[PDB]
């Protein structure tokens, strides 16, 4: 089994930070360890259980490993987690202000016995902080930068762009290069910073290493990187959604000529499948009005909204009626293209149908529940629009149907 001591065998939590000194001491002559500087982990049991494997092996590269496997053992033997929060600090870090940041430090080192900390050292706002990875906490703070990462991490679980600066980073300028960096020193309560330290331009900024940030600027260099990286996500999400638009008007005439191989590769590189043009027509209508079969067909198969309406309110099934595509007719009734669909002037598929005596879709229609009693706005039937076109054909299957 597992044998602890007696000053040892209360839970880590409540371990003082003597206690969890001596937790070393004791480790590293049970598992026969290489030996341990004290000062290695100068935390109460409370900041222990934030650290992960990761941040054990950091510590101590010998022993680490075993260390954070013994402390599990630990764990699991007793069947951090609570943490009590100051009014000043209950804002969300978000909103922190720079004294915020500093008040957050001189909290975190009397909550968890930690070497003390100084507010230069995280000299920034609440934004600039959770900007930080992880490796910029135990940058900045060796002894309890990760700590507060992970304590950070737990409150968390309990962009704007200036008009001249809206343009790709690679295409900043010089000049354009010096104002982010003076933008971003007031945005995020950043220390001043030299225009030479970074002179160069967008494309050459882009090139650097975070590294190269830190070395250039060791007050705010990481936070200009992860800021920097943000944009970058931002304008790679910008722009992919301004070329989908694009390549939707592209989809609209390609969907208008029957172009089923350049509808596919439009398709495929993310053209938008509902696009809509001046006169309110999706992909699906265009091809469904000039009876490219096999285009509507893809178009369904890529969510295409089959019951869309236009300005004027036909649907897709309205124009496939009206045309005599009896064939398109229904492919869209298997996607549940409405059949008693109304457009603006009251006209069903039915009606549209009747009024170019396509007798072949009406009888599809009236067969898939199409309404016979419906009327337009001019108070007509479908069976009426066919009396005044003279389809005897149309008309004698209507009047059967009272």
């Amino acid at each position: 089994s597992i044998r602890l001591p007696a000053h040892l065998r209360l839970q880590p939590i409540y371990w003082s930070r003597d206690d969890v000194a001596q937790w070393l001491k004791w480790a590293e002559n049970e598992f026969s360890l290489r030996p341990i500087d004290s000062n290695t982990f100068e935390m109460n049991g409370k900041a222990l259980l934030l650290l992960t494997k990761e941040d054990f092996r950091y510590r101590s590269p010998h022993s680490g490993d075993e260390l954070y496997e013994l402390l599990q053992h630990i764990l699991k033997q007793r069947p951090s987690t609570s943490i009590r929060l100051p009014a000043h600090l209950r804002l969300q870090p978000i909103y922190w202000s720079r004294d915020d940041v500093a008040q957050w430090l001189k909290w975190a080192e009397n909550e968890f016995s930690l070497r003390p900390i100084d507010s230069n050292t995280f000299e920034m706002n609440g934004k600039a902080l959770l900007l930080l990875t992880k490796e910029d906490f135990r940058y900045r703070s060796p002894h309890s930068g990760d700590v507060l990462y992970e304590l950070l991490q737990h409150i968390l679980k309990q962009i704007r762009l200036p008009a001249h600066l809206r343009l790709q980073p690679i295409y900043w300028s010089r000049d354009d290069v010096a104002q982010w960096l003076k933008w971003a020193e007031n945005e995020f309560s950043l220390r001043p910073i030299d225009s030479n330290t970074f002179e160069m331009n967008g494309k050459a900024l882009l090139l650097l290493t975070k590294e190269d940030f830190r070395y250039r600027s060791p007050h705010s260099g990481d936070v200009l990187y992860e800021l920097l990286q943000h944009i970058l996500k931002q304008r790679d999400l910008e722009a992919e959604a301004a070329a989908a638009e694009d390549l939707g008007k592209k989809l609209l005439e390609a969907a208008r000529a029957g172009q089923d191989d350049e509808v596919r590769i439009l398709m495929a590189n993310g053209a938008d499948v509902n696009a809509t043009d001046n006169d309110g027509y999706t992909p699906l209508h265009l091809a469904a009005s000039n009876g490219h079969l096999e285009i509507v067909e893809v178009l369904l198969k890529n969510g295409a909204d089959v019951n869309a309406s236009d300005l004027t309110g036909i649907t897709p099934l309205h124009a496939a009626a009206a045309t005599g595509h009896l064939e398109i007719v229904e492919v869209l009734l298997k996607h549940g293209a409405d059949v008693n669909a109304y457009d603006n002037d009251g006209h069903t598929p039915l009606h549209l149908a009747a009024k170019y005596g396509h007798l072949e879709i009406v009888e599809v229609l009236l067969k898939h529940g199409a309404d016979v009693n419906a009327q337009d706005k001019f108070g007509k039937t479908a069976f009426d629009i066919s009396i005044d076109n003279g389809n005897e054909d149309l008309a004698e299957i209507l009047q059967k149907l009272n």
